[PDB]
């Protein structure tokens, strides 16, 4: 039997390394990973890998690593595929930890837009988390935290962020964790993939996909939402997106919004990311 190794990127920034048959589905290394981590409830999250063209895939657990990766290195990112609209109802602590380290990064990374207060209080409770209560001994007038905690740093961010920790005095970690994900869940962006596309005008616009539906950003004004209960059909064809919109209450017909993606490989990784939160968020 012929085994290929498996390198993956933890939300902790680390890398795991592993090995599968080189015939293997995409569960086999998740379960692998998950196991590793110690995470049972497994459902919220997937691996990612970069293709040819450098873009984010979802790894299908179902489909054969080689038949995804192709060309490419089997080199993968453990990531939260579907954000809980309530984190509290997750069953365990450690659920709650790797949802926080995946929302750090989208934070970093400029993926989470977040106002500089918000920055700070996220930033507070995860200090909190990491190191507990709040000591002067390590923070003088000029401490500078090793955390990131924004796309960029400023000295009025890292002394915000010692005022609010100092007022968490006593908070344990999961508590701490819990206020973050508390806090961060109402961010408008919160668990919002992103997706360039045109409408039927040409116009670019941006596709949201999250838990309460599909998102069309146009521009400041005029933002659409379509609640997943209103899309009946989600399809592509060639480079093209469609939505099915319901008729809604004495309309004859059903109505029909087109996209226009990059390519034919970013429509249906679009189709594929809605149809799996259509029915991720069905079930929720
Ligand atoms: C399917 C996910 C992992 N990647 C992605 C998300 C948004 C835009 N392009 C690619």
């Amino acid at each position: 039997p012929k085994s290929m190794q498996c390198k993956v990127i933890l939300l902790d920034g680390s890398e795991y390394t592993c090995d599968v048959e080189k015939r293997s589905r995409g569960q086999v290394l998740f379960d692998k990973v998950c196991e590793h981590l110690n995470l049972l409830e497994k459902d919220y999250f997937g691996l990612t890998y970069r293709d040819a063209e450098n873009q984010k895939n979802w790894l299908d657990p179902a489909k054969e690593i080689k038949k995804q990766v192709r060309s490419g290195a089997w080199h993968f990112s453990f990531n939260v595929k579907f954000y809980p609209p309530d984190p509290a109802q997750l069953s365990e602590d450690i659920t709650r930890y790797y949802l926080c380290l995946q929302l750090r990064d989208d934070i970093v990374s400029g993926r989470l837009p977040c106002s500089f207060v918000t920055l700070a209080l996220l930033g507070s409770y995860t200090v909190q988390s990491e190191l507990g209560d709040y000591d002067p001994d390590e923070c003088g007038s000029d401490y500078i935290s090793e955390f990131r905690f924004a796309p960029n740093h400023t000295k009025e961010l890292e002394d915000k962020v010692i005022e609010l920790h100092k007022s968490h005095r006593g908070m344990t970690p999961a508590e701490a964790e819990m206020h973050f994900l508390e806090n961060a869940k109402k961010l408008s962006m919160y668990g919002v993939d992103l997706h360039h596309a045109k409408d039927s005008e040409g116009v670019e616009i941006m596709l949201g996909v999250c838990a309460s539906g599909l998102l069309i950003y146009r521009d400041r004004l005029r933002i659409n939402r379509f609640a997943w209960p209103k899309v009946l059909k989600i399809s592509y064809k060639r480079n093209n997106f469609y939505i099915k919109i319901r008729p809604g209450e004495f309309e004859q017909f059903e109505s029909t919004i087109g996209f226009k993606l990059p390519n034919h490989r970013a429509a249906k990784r679009l189709w594929k990311v809605c149809v799996e939160h259509h029915t991720f968020f069905r079930l929720l």
